[PDB]
């Protein structure tokens, strides 16, 4: 079964239909809720899963995406993940069909916005007998697939041994910061989409510190999960291609690209059967607590809150 | 050929691109007559029939006329009288909240209702498949509907008008070349319009060469404020039966509750008395005003052209 | 064919008592009733019926109805057919309903306390999250997608409003309501549509002409809820159809009462056994139903609808 | 398909009933490439000639919009140099009283004109064969060429009109999304003229979401209450040598007197010295205003839109 929420974009208009182009990993039962393919499209991050080993033989690898976000970029071209406040400035909902208007909404719960979209279809000729049904199944599966990453839904069975504090200061006392309560402010499912594509910069288990970076790629502000350091410029992050050129192709979209000219043919073959260290920029920041007793490895989705 | 659905309602389709929709058109739709609308739909919305008004002259030399007959039960008061309503109430006349948009925008045409139209395509123009394909059926009925309007409007650039032939719907000064209220009230309608109600209201008196011939000595409708009504100028409104009807299929979801008489004797034996008979029909016909074909004319013509008012 | 009646999950939260609900065939029919037969008897003290409406030449549509179980000799919260949301958890002995059934009924009257506090009291059983949590979530799933069914005010649900159903015929004819209709609209969506398929409407104006089918209502609308009481005199003697009915728990110990006849009835029998029979039973009238000229009354698929 | 021709002077044909006539639109005129006017007729009777400007990036893609090079010789003054009249001054600039009827008509409609046409109109109906095909000829002149001016008018029934394109011709406050007075009168066009404008005159600048593409650090034509005219805003007029064999030779009975230039001397050597180098043309472009590309936009899109300014 697809567990990608934009899976349920489909053309009002009972002609036209349109399976929105969906990565393989969509139907896997991984925390996600959304495959990599969209991942990129709106959130511009990709997944990645980042691995953790011990000293003899024991690997558990966490989640971790990273972002698409190149180092020019500036202003709201920077953030992945948009506050409720500002979304709907930072994405460009107005052309972003309907569907995938109304899953984004209901994302970020703007009821108004979906009342407001259901007036506008009710209008329309060619919808009682039609339409309907088809936008009920939309948000039908967008709110089953809300409420399964919404920890308060009834009898919603939620996980509470893990902390997760985006803000490193206090952690270690078991508290937060603002960027915690713009977090908390969250709706469950982007909750649960941060907690995935950012992992913590530091991982207490059973008391014992396993810091992975030293210093965070990513902030929780206001304008919300911005791929911005918190320290000089930015992070040299060069995007290819072949990612979002499904974009309108009647679109004339200008792009200042930054090329290298040399020949490195022969500098390649010099250092070739080397292990190559990737270039991408993970999302780094906060803190995991994974509290002694607790069920960590459990191959199954269970909503974490704080 | 001359086989083009000339029914003004052909256009009749579904603004989206599912539902696939040929709107009901009977045979007559084909014919190069004047009515510019088909049997089935002047059933439907108009409620009339399409009749002929054979005028014999005495040695042989028949020729024909377009009438109508209404469809009006005697026993129907208020707005369910109304044939042709008014540019004014048609849209309480007509229900067009309750009908395809397509309906309601060749309907909004035929009144020179630019507002409401204009109000259908900004509605049509917040959907998410409008630009896709929507766009251009809406225009293909728009079109066509006006290019019927055309054709019927004489005051449309080079629209032929043969001014030969003059029709007063009060016929008190009609014979002194003058019209009367109800005469003025046919001037505010449309081409469209006007050509239809000429088409379907037979005039009482036709006046050829001075010679004053009198079909009927009432009329059966009456062109008032609310539009062409079927009834009678005075007394009670004329028996009128029609049995068969539209509402057969049409919305049968819709649960409507009528009223109707029957007789309860046997009358077959009565039939076979008087079975090899003369058939003299009861319906009513539409019978008003007057008519007149000067002594230059052509009268006796073909093609279709807006007979323009006196 | 998926069952409708709303009471169908209805299952054990231990996973040890494992049943199902003794549903009628009734409940696979989509008939504006999300409810069975069985379970209407069993919990609202009604049977269904259909009122068919004949007109004079061969055109008859049918319309439902019911029969309240209500004895002439009860009184008090015994004659409540239909409870309202405030005094339900005094009619109904919810105590004596598993969870399950307490669950349906609670979602049923939009008492999410009562529900939250199900689930809080189910939270601390050693079996709790292996598999009870998610029958648990079924049956909330259920009754919460049937009530949405049947709540015109869910999302992009498409409601019926060519029809309207009012409870206190004063001004009905003038397009209007009264207290009852108050009361009525208070009701949760499931509820009200429960009432318009049991509850008849004495009048039926159809656009013009009024269809007066019973002279006096039958049952009242009243704060204590859709009650069987009669608005006038002494109630309705209503024989219970005898045992036909059902009993639920062997082991309770109640005392009934019952009115016994005496005599040899049988040479009486036969005698009138050469004629049509006229069912007593005590149908639901009450109110007005207007159907305006244009309308779909005639709809298959069950669409809410709101006054 | 490509065999329904565009050009607005295509339904041009005799209004007698003798004389047969075929316009000579260039091949160009079957394609659906904005232009509703031909190669050929923008040459006669706009002194415009269609040309491609090439737009390229550093990469391997291009684009190509629509430009047009006047022909206006540097001699010329006054209302020789105008290239698109405005409505008041377009009889006065046009000899509309020399091109017979049909092309007149075509002239007046597009200047939305309608006494004039009105008045085409009654000079033609008292013609003896007036009912016969001269009236079928003149209606179906008027159909098409309203038809091509709706297919541009933006505020026709159902019109889509494009929106995410801005251009001014004042630049001064372009910058600030503000036009200026040759934006107003650009404005008080036609729409069909409007589009024509936009086809032949290329903007100075061009700036798409944030990157600003100067193509020309001067423009070459003026909107002045004239109309869209050839003069520079600066000193003597752009060198422009006439090809005047490619120029048709319109009527040869007319004797014009046309003081042609004509270079001396031996030159056959300089071309042979000079051979293989890529030549720098001569025309004169049309260049004048700035375009503005929202970010989001369809401008690589085939079929052609009215490109109201928003
Ligand atoms: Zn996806
Ligand atoms: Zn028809
Ligand atoms: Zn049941
Ligand atoms: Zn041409």
């Amino acid at each position: 079964v697809n567990r990608c929420i934009f899976a349920s974009i489909v053309s009002f208009d009972a002609c036209i239909t349109y399976k929105s182009p969906c990565s393989p990993d969509a139907y896997h039962d991984d925390g996600w809720f959304i495959c990599n393919n969209h991942l990129i499209k709106r959130f511009k991050m990709s997944k990645m899963v980042l691995p953790i080993f011990d000293e003899d033989d024991n690997q558990f690898k966490m989640t971790i995406a990273r972002h698409l976000v190149g180092n020019k970029e500036r202003g709201i071209k920077r953030i992945l993940i948009p506050s409720a406040t500002n979304y709907q400035d930072v994405f460009n909902l107005n052309s972003m069909m309907q569907a995938e208007q109304l899953i984004f909404h209901l994302i970020y719960n703007n009821e108004n916005a979906v009342n407001t979209i259901c007036d506008n279809l009710k209008y329309t000729e060619g919808f009682t007998s039609n339409t309907q049904r088809v936008i009920h199944s939309v948000y039908a599966t967008t709110k089953s697939i809300l409420d399964t990453t919404n920890p308060n839904t009834f009898c919603s069975r939620v996980s509470r041994d893990e902390l997760r504090f985006f803000d490193v200061t206090n952690a270690r006392a078991l508290r937060g910061g603002a960027g915690d309560q713009l977090f908390n402010n969250y709706s469950g499912f982007l909750q649960n989409l941060i907690r995935r594509a950012v992992a913590p910069e530091y991982l207490q288990i059973d008391t014992e510190e396993l810091r992975f970076r030293n210093c965070a790629t990513c902030i929780i502000d206001e304008t919300g999960l911005v791929a911005s350091v918190p320290d000089g410029p930015e992070l040299y992050n060069p995007i290819r291609s072949s990612d979002i050129m499904r974009s309108q192709p009647n679109r004339l979209q200008i792009r200042n690209v930054l090329k290298f000219e040399g020949d490195t043919r022969e500098l390649d073959r010099t250092l070739s059967g080397y292990e190559e260290y990737p270039t991408y920029v993970p999302l780094f920041l906060g803190y995991q607590i994974i509290n002694s007793e607790n069920n960590f490895l459990r191959n199954d989705f269970i909503p974490r809150a704080n």
